[PDB]
């Protein structure tokens, strides 16, 4: 009722904004589809809801909502549950559409991404080309090295992702320094399958 | 009327969120009970209300609301009323449920807690085990030493607590340096009843 | 209509909050009176309103609203209008009730106050006692010296004041360093009529 | 419907605010006209709308909305599209009325402005006087030199501008250092047509 009504009302406002700015019909349809994939017909003031709770309830909720994400991703599945919880509570859900450039090579990276569902293409100017899918993650190398993105990453399907900002990534790896090395070893692994090599790792 | 309606409406939204994410029935009931204990059937935009007032009225209100807390806790009861008021105005009310881990040993501490009503268990790996209840406080040692939590603390009953963040704790002990020593002397006292000893105090 | 309704609705919420916390009848009446003096039966989301405007309109409005304040206070009346405008745009309107301690001696000062209407008493432990009224200001010495308040200041009547925070006071005196000396000369003047003397001025 | 209603309701609130503060009839009319020019009968919570989207959609929208601005301004039109997008996503739309002083000489500059539509006068005490119009920009020199504004700039017509804050201007020129030199070369050009000369450029 009230969450469904909230969705309908919020979408009406998006339509009037698009109408105001006279966006073309193909772009409006892409926004409509994004909305349906992202919100699935219900909208919540989530910050407000979880802010009404306490630490333990929020932590229980985020663990329940991400059981699949956690269990299918070896880095999370075998790690200390408190590190997991600390990551989970900082993740932000994002949806991307086919063809979207999630990350552009050469730019400065502010976040990494965990793939809950979807396939992405990792792209470099040197044509060395890979897929990542459910249970994997990407965008981490730049966070480790504070460098520039080492590849472009493009959505091949609709992608349901969870992102983590650089500040949060760093806040969490302070408390649990052991897990930084796990990311590095995979990062090194990945760079060496595309000709790169950082002294920094 | 309007605060009761606000509670009912806000809770409906929590139900639709829980329904959306398909939380199980036991967890929904725990959220329901938390809500009833925490808000007691009325909801307020408190920040907005007190922001409409001035310093003196806010200070009078917070002193009236915490008379019991202040009078039953020797550190507050015998202290300079301006220090009390300065602490009181920074406290945030929190409710925890039986079994909840309020604090985990080894983690980094961002806040301490004053028990208005309830019983908690202080737990260490070395089995040295104590209760704290109404009129006591905990979580202060880490704030004093910027170290890691020296114990776990678990709720035994429903707990009505007031928390104070590390930044506020520090802001207040700047203006009133005399009261830091009162916390330290009890902190030292507490560590020596569990085999620990900090040079820092 | 809508501002009057906003006032009535907001006050109803204050009543239910006071009722919830069981504040006594004398304190509720004091809150009622404060509300009537402060909002005068209409409420506005002012931040939102002025945020909908531009710099020039906001600056024209604040100059029109404070004509009396500006004209009756020699420091503002004879100063560069751009300095005035820059101060005015940072002022926050506050109402205090008789007996209220606006400032306590010994504490750390975060703001100064311009009296639009009312009388206040400047109080020191050494009994040296003065009145300030319409067109005057107070609380400035601490901002100049970053020291501790040199006196207490208490409301004798209902007081309509405009406050300026330490950060804003400093932001403005950067751009217009000439006006700091005007405050200092009056500050020095004031300290020497109560036995104090700062090398800092 | 809902955006038009939002406009009507928001304007009613502006009227009651103006009525409360007893602004004169000429100033009320100027506010009415500003409102009509600025919002054109519809209001949106834009931050909320675009926050509901993702990076790629926001970037597509801002590029579509500013096609004219981009195409008519050589600095944007011939630049790397990613630099353009990065600027565009930080621009804030502003409307000014004839006679408004957008910038005052001598003051400290916090933003620059891109003229989508309108004419402005660049004014200096030394009477050296120029017009800028659609496709041009101004207020950049101070951002480059962190100095004081080198001229006043006044609106001659209704002006539709996009502003960029100093922090954003700097954030963008970090990622794309090549474009700072393009601004400098025009800045130098401009200063030398009014007798000034900065070693800093
Ligand atoms: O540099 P980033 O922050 O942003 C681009 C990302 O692409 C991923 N990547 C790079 N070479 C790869 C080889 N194989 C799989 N994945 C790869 C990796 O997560 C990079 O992190
Ligand atoms: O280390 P913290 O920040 O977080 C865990 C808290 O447990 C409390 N504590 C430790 N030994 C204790 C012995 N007796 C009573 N209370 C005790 C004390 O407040 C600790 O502060
Ligand atoms: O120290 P503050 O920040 O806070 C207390 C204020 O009291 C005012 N004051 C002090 N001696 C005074 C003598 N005469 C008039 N006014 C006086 C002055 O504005 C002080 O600034
Ligand atoms: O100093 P600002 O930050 O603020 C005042 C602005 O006036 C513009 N300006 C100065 N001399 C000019 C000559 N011709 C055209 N435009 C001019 C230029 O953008 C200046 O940047």
């Amino acid at each position: 009722d009230s969450s469904r009504r909230q969705y309908q009302e919020k979408y009406k406002q998006v339509e009037q904004y698009m109408s105001f700015h006279k966006l073309p019909a193909d772009f409006r349809q892409k926004i409509h589809d994004y909305y349906e994939h992202r919100y699935q017909g219900k909208m919540f003031d989530e910050d407000s809801i979880l802010g009404e709770l306490n630490g333990p309830l929020r932590e229980e909720i985020v663990n329940f909502n991400c059981r699949k994400l956690v269990a299918s991703m070896p880095l999370f599945a075998n790690a200390d549950p408190n590190f997991v919880t600390a990551m989970l509570t900082k993740l932000k859900f994002e949806v991307f559409q086919p063809g979207d450039y999630i990350i552009r090579e050469g730019t400065i990276g502010k976040k990494m991404y965990f793939i809950q569902h979807g396939v992405v293409s990792v792209l470099t100017k040197g044509n060395k080309e890979m897929k990542l899918s459910d249970g994997s993650y990407f965008g981490e190398i730049c966070l480790l090295t504070r460098g520039r993105r080492t590849a472009s990453v493009r959505a091949d399907t609709y992608c349901r992702l969870y992102s983590l900002s650089v500040d949060n990534f760093n806040e969490v790896l302070e408390e649990y320094p052991m897990m930084r090395r796990a990311f590095e070893t995979v990062a090194i692994d990945r760079l060496d399958r595309i000709g790169k090599k950082n002294s920094i790792l």
